[PDB]
């Protein structure tokens, strides 16, 4: 991998741009104004791409010959990279400030900063904005991940007295669903930031390796059939896979995909009659949940309990909404996305189902469908030296004051009414509101500072 | 990486859920009924994470421990792994055909299928559904950048009378929006398979590592000005930055953003006035690229065009429209993706513009904000042989007859009305519409046919 050639190809032309004597280019980043976000994941960027020795006279070389033929030219700056070589043995001299990973801060704040901690790596700062940026993902999901889970919290909370199995409630899914393998890895440790329920088993392997859980292993699964697993026994014979899925597994919680054809049959005939006796046979610890994925999240589930519910003795809980003897329970398979989640989620709940008989799971809404335009993750430059003197810059497009960005060196802080409060101007030196909140976690190509998966999730945390 | 970590969890346990005496799986990939796809991206996976020997001890032990605690028990099925390992040192038994790459097929076609040569690993065939399935997404952003130069080339012509500058009409500036790094690699690869312009440096190097290419650019960039380059200078100096940026790639064609402080400023009187001299003086093969990057995309141009056009010598070329000097074009690299850009460019022509004065720029669209969901890409299983006896398989769900699963065994074919029709239930052998288009390119371990991106990019040609 190399990173002299990990960044847009017009930043190459940069280093040329700036102001003559500028000697530094102090750059932030926000999601500029899901009134919080979870900061996550910039982490896992820098231990993988950005810390130790970066520089090689072989990725220096590499470089200059594709930018070579990409640009037609060499306009890549080979003086400024092999400086760095030499100088710093091809460690980057940049510091990078933030707030400590799992933070829960509101939109428009300073989440972490970088600039250049070598006057003549005043290029590097913005080079990186690339690399760096990439982060708004795990970011993203992290808080859109944050926020299905509050949806099922306020429900399951106002429908079953409590929280129980809240972090098992969205499960991963998006594994096939992702654009590639290492998104696949990062976005499901951006979701196992909140819940313990992924399929998508990459996301564990980067946690342990990033950021290291104590626990025992980050997330977990179920044994589950898919609709290759029945439809393989031929439409005549589903019974007999379904009965085949619960006995192999009648050891643990299975998962059974029972829409391979008509999920309302395989309710009310096979699970609800043929296997009736294989279903209340088994174990709280261990239910038998029913998996439909055909159409209309909501609709269906509600069918799906209603047969259910007269298959199967149903019981009224404390706060009066029904539930499912402990050996049956059902996930939503497709349709699911913090969107329809609340939709599904509501809609039992005017139908008196209690948030307790079912458990979702989404794909692609989960994993893909994100932008770093759902949270506005945006990296922008508000302060540089040109001349030996600081001056605060931003951006402010007329057709577009939305798009205006912080000016001058910026400061994380908790205001008195315990909030956050991002302070520009340098003025976060006039010891107004405590410390800075960020904290220096990258400088001179060294991880001055980080936070295990464990601690994400205290920060993280709901209520 | 560990393949055996690189597959939807419950699929781990999925080698027992098949009918007793299973020796063989046979799935299929197609773009369930954008009526046709442009098939790109399998040889890279095949070629990066399928091929060779992905199985060892090693990994083997790894899974087994992390499986073990992942589902908290161990159905990791490590007999049937390690049989892998030693019968066929490591190489998978299995044997994929396909679609050439490039190849721009309908909708509802199997593009590539997939099979276990060996009885013995018949669960293996889906396990690397979920890899093979990351697809999708190579195969989106290659259709719908394809797409997209569909709606630019329809413009182009019906404006200049000709294609000249097509394929550098998008340019890709998703890098920075993108999920992961290896992201924009792939994406950025299949937007070169339509356009030669990108700032995704990644992309190329994949290309020249899984693709190939002969051609001397397979992915171009001229220098380009970013807020920070300009902002820097402060808002004062706005004009400062704008002629020092001219200056230093005065001979190669240079971008420059305008939209720090008011667009229809820098472009009415910075470069219409304080600076026109450093325009008009430039060669053709060099101009100033002006780029606005917020506001109304339509709106912004229109009007930025408006103004360059009472500032600069606009001729009238024969079709009719309006079209700046050769020294000053613009490119809208905000808010462009295939909806927008088919109404700005339309909007142009109302008002008598020439797609030639424009040139686009998309990033989060282009590359990310695409899902398996758009074009339907699904893999399922439609054929297994069960006690020596072949069973076309399917799903028919009920509630979304839609999501229906073709049967049997399948195969490619040309009608001989020029198009393709796919074969179900082995009626591909009673040899009527040609050969089999599909080409094995995957046989225990190996690839057996690959195609250089000079190839591709010939089959995902237009018209
Ligand atoms: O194996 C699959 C993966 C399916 C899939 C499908 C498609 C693509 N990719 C993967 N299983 C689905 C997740 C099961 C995890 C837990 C088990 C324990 N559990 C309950 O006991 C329960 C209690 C109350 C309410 C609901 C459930 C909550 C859910
Ligand atoms: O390099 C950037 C990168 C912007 C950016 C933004 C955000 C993130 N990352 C990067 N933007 C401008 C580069 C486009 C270069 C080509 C040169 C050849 N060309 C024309 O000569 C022309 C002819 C006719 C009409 C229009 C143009 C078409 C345009």
């Amino acid at each position: 991998f190399n990173i002299l050639l990990a960044t847009d190809s017009y930043k190459v032309t940069h280093y040329k741009q700036y102001p003559p004597n500028t000697s530094k280019v102090y750059s932030y980043f926000e999601c500029r104004e899901y009134e919080e976000t979870v900061f996550y994941g910039l982490q896992y960027i820098l231990n993988k791409y950005l810390k130790g020795k970066v520089v090689t006279k072989e990725k220096i070389q590499e470089a200059k010959e594709v930018y070579r033929e990409h640009f037609q030219d060499d306009v890549f700056n080979e003086r400024g990279w092999n400086y760095i070589l030499e100088k710093y043995d091809g460690h980057l001299p940049i510091e990078v400030k933030a707030v400590p990973e799992g933070s829960v801060i509101p939109r428009g704040n300073v989440l972490f900063t970088v600039e250049n901690t070598d006057p003549e790596c005043y290029w590097l700062t913005n080079w990186i904005e690339t690399i760096l940026v990439q982060s708004w993902y795990p970011i993203t999901v992290a808080t859109n991940s944050r926020e299905q889970k509050k949806i099922l919290a306020k429900y399951l909370l106002e429908t079953s007295g409590n929280l129980d199995g809240l972090e098992y409630k969205l499960h991963d899914f998006g594994y096939r669903g992702v654009s590639s393998q290492e998104t696949a890895g990062i976005g499901a440790s951006a979701h196992l930031v909140n819940f313990k329920g992924t399929d998508t088993v990459a996301g564990i392997a980067l946690i342990k390796k990033y950021y290291g859980t104590k626990d025992p292993v980050p997330g977990y699964s179920v044994p589950a059939a898919e609709h290759s697993t029945i439809t393989a026994w031929g439409k005549d014979h589903e019974k007999d896979a379904f009965e085949h899925i619960v006995t192999q597994f009648s050891s643990v919680p299975v998962s059974v995909v029972s829409d391979s054809y008509d999920i309302y049959n395989a309710c009310e005939k096979i699970w609800g009659e043929d296997l009736r006796h294989l279903i209340v046979s088994r174990s709280t610890e261990a239910p038998l949940i029913i998996r439909p994925d055909s159409g209309n999240p909501l609709d269906t589930v509600l069918k799906v309990l209603d047969i259910l519910g007269k298959k199967f003795p149903v019981s009224e809980n404390s706060k009066g909404y029904k539930l499912l003897p402990p050996y049956l329970r059902v996930i939503q398979g497709d349709g699911v996305d913090i969107n329809t989640l609340q939709e599904i989620v509501e809609g039992m709940k005017q139908k008196k189902w209690s948030i307790e008989n079912v458990s979702f799971g989404s794909g692609g809404a989960l994993l893909q469908k994100l932008t770093r335009d759902l949270l506005n993750c945006s990296f922008k430059c508000s302060y540089v030296v040109t001349n030996g003197l600081g001056v605060n810059v931003f951006k402010d497009p007329v057709a577009d004051p939305n798009k205006r960005s912080k000016k001058g060196r910026l400061s994380l802080h908790r205001t008195p009414a315990g909030t956050f409060v991002t302070l520009e101007e340098g003025k976060g030196d006039l010891e107004e509101y405590g410390h800075d909140l960020l904290h220096t976690v990258f400088k001179n190509g060294k991880v001055t500072k980080s936070y295990s998966f464990d601690e994400v999730r205290k920060n993280a945390q709901l209520n």
